């Protein structure tokens, strides 16, 4: 019955980036941290707007184009603190996603819940 | 009882690149697929000696350098055919992996396991 909450990583720990970077500064954001996904925000850190794959920031650079962050970004997978991770997983699954972004009662950034999250359970 | 045969991506459907390759090819591989590894052959198909990931080759490029894949790839992780997929998510898990590579009786390349491929199972 273990829920996200228990299992994600919470917002205080979580690299994100503005709507408004340059990919340039993403790409720096990748390279530093190591991670594979960082959610983007939109004013507030609160307004999660965007998940970014580095991925697609490399492939960008294909060729030099005009590509903003709000175009390179899509959309994430919102779950409850009390979504059970068994359910979680599965829907993962289906949606062939990696990372899932947890919501407090007020419908505010609480953290994020990879699979790996929800596998480092199970040892 | 399920075992990494029963949901592994069999040999003649790899993405593969040869450690004589240059990262130009390899990054237009990772392109044309979408794949983040591709295994690395020497000489022969069956003769697997390291992993490809793409981040490595992206960030190779940090700057231009006198890297060969040989230096870029990482020592992939065996398993039989008759791996049970209960012990490989485990055993993934801890080492952090994604991906396995599966050998037959005569210790030949005979497919890839990934995560994805055994939480598949999970519908
Ligand atoms: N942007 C991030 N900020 C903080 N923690 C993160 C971030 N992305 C992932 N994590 C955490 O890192 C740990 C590993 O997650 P995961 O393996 O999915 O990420 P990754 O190493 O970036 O990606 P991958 O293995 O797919 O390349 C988990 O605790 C996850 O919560
Ligand atoms: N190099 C490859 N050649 C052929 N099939 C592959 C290769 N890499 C992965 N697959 C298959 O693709 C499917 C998805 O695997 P997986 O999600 O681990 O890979 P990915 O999409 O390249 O990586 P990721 O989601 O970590 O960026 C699985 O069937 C896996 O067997
Ligand atoms: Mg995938
Ligand atoms: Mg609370
Ligand atoms: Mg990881
Ligand atoms: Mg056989």
């Amino acid at each position: 019955d273990t829920t996200a909450r228990e299992v994600m990583t919470p917002r205080v720990d979580v690299v994100m980036i503005e709507d408004t970077a340059t990919l340039e500064s993403a790409l720096a954001i990748f390279n530093e941290t190591g991670f594979s996904r960082i959610p983007v925000y939109h004013e507030r850190i609160d307004n999660i707007v965007g998940l970014l794959n580095v991925k697609d920031v490399f492939s960008a650079v294909r060729q030099q184009t005009s590509a903003t962050i709000r175009d390179l970004m899509y959309e994430p997978y919102f779950i409850p603190e009390s979504k059970k991770i068994d359910e979680l997983l599965k829907e993962l699954q289906v949606k062939k996603q990696h990372m899932a972004v947890v919501l407090d009662e007020y419908g505010s950034f609480a953290g994020i819940v990879t699979v790996e999250d929800m596998l480092e359970e199970l040892v």
